């Protein structure tokens, strides 16, 4: 029975608006609805993964666990084995697995940050769930973010909070939060972004969903817009959107928003707005391909309708061979010529760099690189040839160059990341120099850049 190459992930969202669901919503397991929909021909085929992000869920979690499972089982014909299930107040997530994987699924963890202070420390935040897919890593993330058209700068703080604080993944990473951890990440939920246009075009705005003319909309959806101005979610993906705003419904239909203010809205104005989104980060070269992305339009307990997207991931295999793991397979080596970070810091002290890799037995340190000023104020850490000749475990170019290698540039003064960033194994060519390049970013916004070149020898 082979190990597999590829698995397909769906990743759910759905804001219940503290409401019990109907009795059927395997619309969104389908992928069927509005949007980039999954073909019928694929119906009876299962997902690998499924991941349920819900927020307002007013559900025990024995009660979602039943829906969920006897959903999945009348759609696929499959038991799914539960992997991991972790609440925060109204905010969850469950991730569901065919029974094929559970001896492949490992190193589970949970965990959830809750966001805000004192007046908004209470109900926002997120869960998270991470582990290892044989050899590959995946992490999951459910957040319900600041609500409010007006607070899209507190929606932010929120996302750097979250990826700060949230304790997933290989603890031994240290330097590195939650957007260098895994092979794949994915970021989900009620983030609370609004189509920022002003409360006198709200009838014009219901038409253009009539109408199914979303462009005028997007170009001010504060998402999309703060992600251009790279002020939250850097380096992360999203599908196109090309379904209709999935917030503010009368609940029991679909036929009407419910924009106005209410004493129960806090006497707030609630726009039609995409608040319901799933966005992904992988690793440089890896496989990740969005196969849907849409919301339902036959579920309608909730003032939100679900979204749905699903995802083919590349997954490699738990590599063993003759030499690591366990020791090292002096065929292979990884080295690094004329290399140089540069830091957009004001600051003045030596640096060194940290490599982290499960291809290595442990993380690698280097000597301090030579400080220069930049011609346009910038600072410049050089290291030249001076970086260390990396140790892979396993030498086969089938394993090796699958790898990344993580980088933390480090101050010698404080042992504190000033930027973190990946590089990708999977070159064009072995035993030839060839140019590298991450960006680095600290706490996820960006903080410089560290490029050079790569000589990566296999046994090939
Ligand atoms: C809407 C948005 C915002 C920020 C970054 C991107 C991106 O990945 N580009 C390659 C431009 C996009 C598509």
């Amino acid at each position: 029975q082979p190990e597999p190459d590829m698995i397909t992930i769906f990743i759910g969202t759905w804001n219940m608006g503290n409401a019990p669901p109907p009795k059927k919503i395997t619309s969104w397991f389908l992928s069927k609805g509005q949007g980039k929909t999954r073909d019928d021909s694929a119906d009876y085929i299962p997902h690998d993964i499924y991941v349920i992000g819900t927020q307002e869920d007013p559900l025990s979690e024995k009660e979602w666990l039943e829906i969920l499972k006897h959903s999945l089982q009348e759609i696929t014909s499959v038991t799914f084995k539960t992997v991991a299930i972790h609440t925060l107040w109204n905010i969850r997530i469950v991730v569901l697995a065919k029974p094929e994987h559970e001896n492949r699924i490992s190193h589970i963890c949970t965990d959830n940050v809750k966001t805000g202070i004192a007046n908004t420390l209470g109900n926002k935040g997120a869960v998270g769930v991470s582990f290892m897919f044989n050899g590959t890593s995946l992490g999951f993330v459910n957040s319900h973010l600041t609500s409010g058209s007006e607070k899209k700068l507190r929606r932010n703080q929120n996302y750097m909070n979250i990826l700060r604080f949230l304790a997933l993944g290989d603890k031994k990473l240290s330097p590195f939060n939650i957007t260098h951890r895994f092979t794949h990440l994915f970021w989900f939920g009620d983030l609370n972004y609004r189509v920022d246009l002003p409360t006198w075009e709200a009838e014009t705005i219901i038409q253009k969903i009539k109408q199914q003319q979303y462009a005028d909309l997007l170009s001010h959806d504060q998402l999309l817009t703060e992600r251009r101005e790279q002020k939250v979610f850097l380096h992360f993906e999203e599908e196109e959107i090309t379904f209709a705003p999935t917030y503010r419904f009368e609940r029991l239909t679909r036929d009407k928003y419910a924009y106005t203010k209410q004493k129960a809205t806090g006497m707030k104005y609630n726009l039609p707005s995409w608040c319901d989104r799933v966005l992904w980060k992988s690793y440089p070269l890896v496989h990740v391909v969005c196969q849907s992305y849409g919301s339902t339009s036959d579920i309608m307990t909730s003032d939100h309708s679900p979204v749905f997207a699903t995802f083919e991931a590349g997954v490699t295999s738990q590599f063993v061979s003759k030499n690591g793991p366990g020791t090292v397979d002096s065929q292979g080596q990884i080295e690094f010529l004329r290399c140089y970070a540069t830091l957009k810091t004001k600051s003045q002290t030596k640096f060194y760099l940290e490599f982290h890799s499960s291809c290595l037995e442990s993380f690698v340190k280097s000597q301090e690189g030579e400080n220069e000023e930049g011609s346009e104020g910038e600072l410049v850490v050089k290291f030249g040839e001076t970086l260390p000749k990396l140790k892979p475990i396993i030498s086969d170019p089938e394993y090796l160059l699958d790898q990344h290698i993580l980088i933390s540039i480090k101050s010698s003064d404080s042992d504190e990341s000033y930027g973190e960033g990946c590089i990708a194994l999977r070159l064009e060519a072995t035993e030839t120099q060839l140019p590298i390049y991450t960006p680095l970013t600290h706490h996820g916004e960006l903080t410089g850049h560290f490029q050079g070149e790569i000589k990566l020898q296999t046994s090939q």
